[PDB]
């Protein structure tokens, strides 16, 4: 075995990891900044997890592998201002101005400052700051006076996209982040998927707020405000609450959400049902006659923009019906100003989302019927957070309470459209019953489930056999393009979403801390609310759902065709 004494203490170790790494594991604590996704910055370090070795001196321990005969200073003193001189320096180039900042109660800056107890030297204040803020994206927001340089949303969207869409950038002779050649991030091959923000240490990288958009929609005299949240919203905002990791809080959101001010309490898990109901309709008719195929998923903008900038050509071959959130949103200003008796320019459709891209999604130009938008306002996991931290709701000790029935009910399969697989599965519920016209007893495709990148199965539907893929990651949509995988066999269905996990690990979702990440597995802990819910629902299949049959029998007719088709679809030719 190898033998290290880190400050004295006897370990004896058979595993060839880190000096962070093993330190992690063993409670004693190293600090570290830079290092992240198994990653350093590899050009100028940011030298936070400083140790030193006898006989070599200052290594860096996120990176430096431990050997027999080490022994090993963290609290030392050499270490400890190095590590404190580096702190320092950061602040420099920091604003540190805790409290109106956005990250205050979880930021690891501000606990790297009160732990090693540094303070400036000038402490950093520009009078004008324009020039380090970037504002032009739908999606994200730069505050360059936060940022650190510590690489960390480089290097996150180079292993979760590939697209290496956030990079390093020379302004002047400075060495700032950005996109592709300081553009705004939208009009480059960005994903807008918030993977960058969600690796932010700081308050340098956060989501296009859309908060006065709520707030002056809930003071307007006229306006009746819907709200609508996303399936991996009840998953996961109860960690912004002290409440753990995989607590489902469903109940208490909507009742949070009423004494938030909203006029209805809706889901857009209902507006899951109702994609599924239009895009298995619609590979039942691919499938009648060759196709096109493959049919691929259209609901998560993140792929959406990977397929415009990076696979054009398969723009055609992608479902015609809209995202939950946009499906939803039509139908609220037409189908729902007809069962309430209101004037649809005056219903206003907020939704919170764990994702930065439906921001975009919800204000492309012709995401719209004459002049009403399909979905005025999205507001990430985050922000629903933050507004009824204002407003002091004692959510940790809400009452329970349900969604408004009329779009607000919902079956399983839309109830796990928030996991890697889940959409996958609740289409082909749905499709096996359209084509065979029956009512299938056996629903569950584990076999799509799961953290593999690349899952793929063969299904029966009217004895014929047919192949689907599911794509977990933009990063592995490119390694099965690229890879020639998609031509092994013809698939019939694929599933691609852009974040890794599916939107449960979204970009705008809460963020975790390292010495926590370490413990929690919180792709799976997410999903898991998500999977209980559909298994203790008597109805677990998107046309079984009785709001979702009454508004389309009562108003758009049926699936894929006549009314249906007019407005709830939409193709990009671009
Ligand atoms: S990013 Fe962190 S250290 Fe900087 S002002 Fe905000 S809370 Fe404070
Ligand atoms: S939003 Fe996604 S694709 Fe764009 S820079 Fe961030 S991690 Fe990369
Ligand atoms: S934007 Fe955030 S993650 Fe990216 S280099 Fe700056 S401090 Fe690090
Ligand atoms: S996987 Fe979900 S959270 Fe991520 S970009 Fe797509 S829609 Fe957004
Ligand atoms: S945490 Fe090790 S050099 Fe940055």
């Amino acid at each position: 075995m190898k033998t290290i004494i880190i400050n004295g203490v006897q370990f004896n170790t058979d595993e060839d990891t880190t000096i962070l790494k093993f330190a992690r594991d063993n409670n004693i604590d190293i600090s570290a900044l830079c290092f992240l996704n198994n990653c350093n910055n590899d050009i100028n370090k940011c030298e936070i997890c400083t140790v030193e070795v006898e006989g070599t001196g200052l290594v860096t321990a996120c990176d430096t592998l431990i050997e027999d005969g080490m022994i090993i200073n963290t609290n030392s003193d050499a270490v400890n201002e190095k590590i404190k001189s580096r702190i320092s320096q950061l602040l420099d180039i920091h604003e540190f101005k805790c409290g109106p900042c956005n990250r205050r109660e979880n930021c690891e800056f501000l606990k790297l400052v009160i732990k090693y107890k540094a303070r400036a030297s000038k402490p950093f204040l520009p009078k004008d700051k324009t020039e380090y803020v970037d504002e032009r994206s739908k999606s994200l927001t730069v505050d360059r006076t936060k940022c650190l340089l510590c690489g960390r949303c480089v290097n996150a969207c180079g292993k979760n996209t590939e697209t290496y869409a956030m990079k390093f950038l020379n302004k002047n002779g400075k060495t700032i982040i950005g996109a592709e050649d300081e553009k705004c991030f939208d009009d480059t091959n960005c994903l807008l998927c918030g993977q960058c923000i969600i690796a932010c240490p700081v308050a340098a990288l956060s989501e296009k707020s859309h908060m006065d958009r709520v707030k002056n929609a809930l003071n307007a005299p006229e306006k009746h405000v819907i709200v609508a949240m996303a399936p991996s919203v009840r998953a996961s905002i109860g960690e912004l609450f002290n409440m753990g990791f995989g607590v489902d809080v469903t109940g208490k959101i909507y009742t949070a959400l009423r004494q938030l001010g909203f006029d209805k309490i809706f889901d857009i898990n209902f507006g899951a049902d109702m994609t599924i109901m239009e895009e298995a309709t619609e590979l039942v008719q691919r499938i009648e006659n060759n196709g096109p195929f493959p049919m691929f998923t259209s609901c998560c903008p993140g792929w959406v923009r990977q397929a415009e900038n990076y696979y054009p050509e398969l723009l055609n071959n992608l479902s015609s019906a809209k995202s939950p959130q946009q499906i939803f949103g039509t139908a609220s200003k037409t189908y729902y100003p007809s069962i309430s008796g209101l004037d649809p320019k005056n219903v206003f459709t907020v939704t919170v989302m764990p994702c930065t891209s439906k921001k975009f999604e919800a204000d492309r130009p012709q995401m719209e019927k004459d002049g009403l938008r399909d979905i005025d306002a999205v507001i990430t996991t985050r922000e629903l957070a933050k507004m009824i931290k204002d407003a002091k709701i004692p959510f940790a000790k809400l009452e329970d309470s349900e969604a408004d029935p009329a779009m607000g009910e919902y079956s399983g399969a839309g109830a796990i459209f928030g996991a890697t697989g889940g959409v996958m599965e609740a289409a082909l519920r749905s499709a096996k019953d359209f084509a065979e016209n029956a009512e299938l007893e056996d629903i569950e495709y584990k076999q799509v489930r799961g953290l593999n990148g690349i899952k793929e199965a063969e299904v029966e539907i009217n004895n014929n056999k047919y192949n689907v893929a599911v794509i977990n990651g933009a990063s592995n949509l490119f390694k099965f393009m690229k890879s020639g995988m998609i031509n092994e066999k013809q698939y019939h269905f694929i599933e691609v979403m852009a974040c890794h996990g599916g939107c449960v690990n979204g970009g705008g979702q809460p963020h975790v801390n390292p010495k926590d990440l370490e413990k929690v597995d919180i792709k799976k802990v997410r999903a898991s609310v998500l999977y209980n819910q559909d298994e203790h629902l008597s109805k677990r299949k998107s046309h079984e759902n009785t709001a979702l049959v009454k508004m389309y029998q009562n108003y758009f007719g049926k699936p894929g065709e006549g009314r249906a088709h007019e407005i709830l679809h939409f193709k990009y030719k671009k």
